[PDB]
RNA sequence: GAUAAGGAUUGGCUCUAAGGGUCGGGUAGUGAGGGCCUUGGUCACGGCCUUGGCUUGCUACAAUUAACGAUCAACUUAGA
C-alpha cells in the first residue's frame, strides 16, 4: 500500500509536476510564477523566476534545461549551469493569446504545448532553429498610426530586460473548444494525441500539422495518458471517469469530482494513478473497474472541501507518486508493491 | 448671433471653474540584458557544458520659462 513518506510545503499552490526520466530531483510549478528544484530532502535547489502568471505547466528537458508554461502566453526555456541557484531565461516563446495549460517534450528536440485558445503549438527545444518575432517592429517599422498611450502599453512589456523571443514551429488548429492536454506518442515521436473541452481526443500529424483522426466523447475531457505498451489511451474527463480508448470500451469511475491529472506507473504494466479535484489520488488497474487504493491528503489543516485539491500527479520511478494542488504541500507516497 | 469692426494687413483688455486624450528632457561612471566574435571538451554544417569585448537599471554635474515639442482623435458658412 502507497503510504505517506515525506511532504515539504510551498508558499502558493502547485499547479504542475515532473521528475524527469532519470534524477531525483522534483520540479514544482507554482501559482506564484516560480519554478522550483527540490532534492528529495525539502530544501529548494533551483529557483526560475520571471513568469507573468501562475505557472500551468513545467517540463524537463535535460540536466540544465527546463521548459515551463503560464497564464501569461508564453513558455520559456530555462538553461542553468552544471546554496541555491538561480536560473536564466534562455529564451521566451510566444503566440498563444490564450492561456497555456500543457507542455510535453519528445525525444527529437521539439515540445508540445496546449492552451486554451482552441489551438497546439508545436516548438523546438533548439531555438535557434524558429523564426525570431520583433516587439519593436510592430509599432515601429509601419509606425503608421500607433498612438502614444500604445506606444507606452507595448513598451512597458520589455520592461525586464531583452530576451530572445521566438515563433512557432507550427500551430495545429483543429479544435472548437480550449485543449487541456497533448501528450507525444511513447513510439512514433510524430503522432500527437490530445484531448480538449470540445468532447474530442484528436490525433495529430506532426510532420504535415494536422488532425488525421477524432473520437468524440459524451463528456469534456481534462486528462490524457498513453498505454503504449498495451495500447491504451487513458482521458480523465469531467464526468468524474476515466475512458479507455483504442487508438487505430471500458470506463474507470470512484472519483468524485473533475479528474485533473494522469499518470502511469512505471514498473507494473496495467497501473495506472489518477488525480481528481476532490483532493483525493487513486491508482487503478487497466482490467478492473474499481480503485485499488485511494490516497488522501495526510495533513491536520487541510479541510476535505475548502482547500483540498489535486492539480498534479506523477509516478516517479525513483521516489513513488508525488502529489500536489491546493494545499501547498508537495505529498510523496510509497507506490512500491 | 455675445465678445471693437466686418473689404481688409484681424491679431483685440485685467482678474476669475473647465477648454478632447496621450507621450516625451541632457552629459558622465558602473551594473544587467541582446547582437557580432572567439576559445576547449563533448555527442553524427547541428546540439550539449565551459572560456575573454541596441534596450534598461543605480550613482555624480547641468536644465527646471517642458511658458517647449510630438502623436492620436474630432470639426465645418444662421441666415430668411
Amino acid at each position: 500500500p502507497p503510504s505517506y513518506l515525506n511532504s515539504f510545503s510551498n508558499e502558493d499552490w502547485v499547479s504542475s509536476l515532473d521528475v524527469g526520466d532519470g534524477s531525483k530531483h522534483i520540479i514544482s510549478g507554482s501559482y506564484d510564477g516560480i519554478v522550483r528544484t527540490w532534492d528529495l530532502s525539502g530544501n529548494v535547489q533551483k529557483q526560475y523566476s520571471g513568469h507573468s502568471g501562475p505557472i500551468r505547466a513545467v517540463k524537463y528537458i535535460s540536466n540544465t534545461r527546463l521548459v515551463s508554461a503560464g497564464n501569461d502566453r508564453t513558455l520559456r526555456l530555462w538553461k542553468t549551469k552544471n546554496n541555491i541557484e538561480d536560473g536564466k531565461t534562455l529564451a521566451i516563446l510566444e503566440g498563444h493569446k490564450a492561456p497555456v495549460v500543457s507542455i510535453d517534450v519528445s525525444d527529437n528536440s521539439r515540445i508540445l504545448s496546449a492552451s486554451y485558445d482552441n489551438s497546439i503549438g508545436f516548438w523546438s527545444t533548439i531555438y535557434k532553429e524558429m523564426t525570431v518575432v520583433d516587439p519593436l517592429e510592430d509599432i515601429n517599422n509601419p509606425n503608421n498610426k500607433i498612438s502614444t498611450a500604445a506606444r507606452k502599453r507595448r513598451k512597458l512589456t520589455m520592461k525586464d530586460g531583452t530576451i530572445r523571443r521566438r515563433a512557432p514551429l507550427s500551430l495545429l488548429e483543429s479544435h472548437t473548444a480550449p485543449v487541456e492536454q497533448v501528450i507525444f506518442d511513447s513510439t512514433d515521436n510524430t503522432v500527437g494525441y490530445s484531448v480538449s473541452q470540445d468532447h474530442t481526443i484528436k490525433t495529430w500529424d506532426l510532420v504535415t500539422a494536422r488532425c488525421i483522426d477524432t473520437r468524440t466523447t459524451s463528456y469534456s475531457l481534462l486528462s490524457i495518458a498513453q498505454l503504449s505498451t498495451l495500447n491504451l489511451l487513458a482521458c480523465g474527463s469531467s464526468a468524474r471517469h476515466i475512458t479507455l480508448h483504442d487508438p487505430r470500451q471500458q470506463q474507470l469511475i470512484g472519483h468524485k469530482n473533475f479528474v485533473s491529472s494522469l499518470d502511469t506507473c512505471p514498473e507494473n504494466e496495467y497501473i495506472l494513478c489518477s488525480g481528481s479535484h476532490d483532493g483525493t489520488v487513486k491508482v487503478w488497474d487497466v482490467r478492473s473497474t474499481s480503485p485499488m487504493y485511494t490516497i488522501t491528503r495526510e495533513d491536520k489543516s487541510v479541510q476535505k472541501g475548502v482547500n483540498d485539491k489535486v492539480f498534479a500527479v506523477k509516478w516517479a520511478e525513483k521516489v513513488g507518486i508525488i502529489s500536489a494542488g491546493q494545499d501547498k504541500k508537495i505529498q510523496i507516497n510509497k507506490a512500491d508493491n
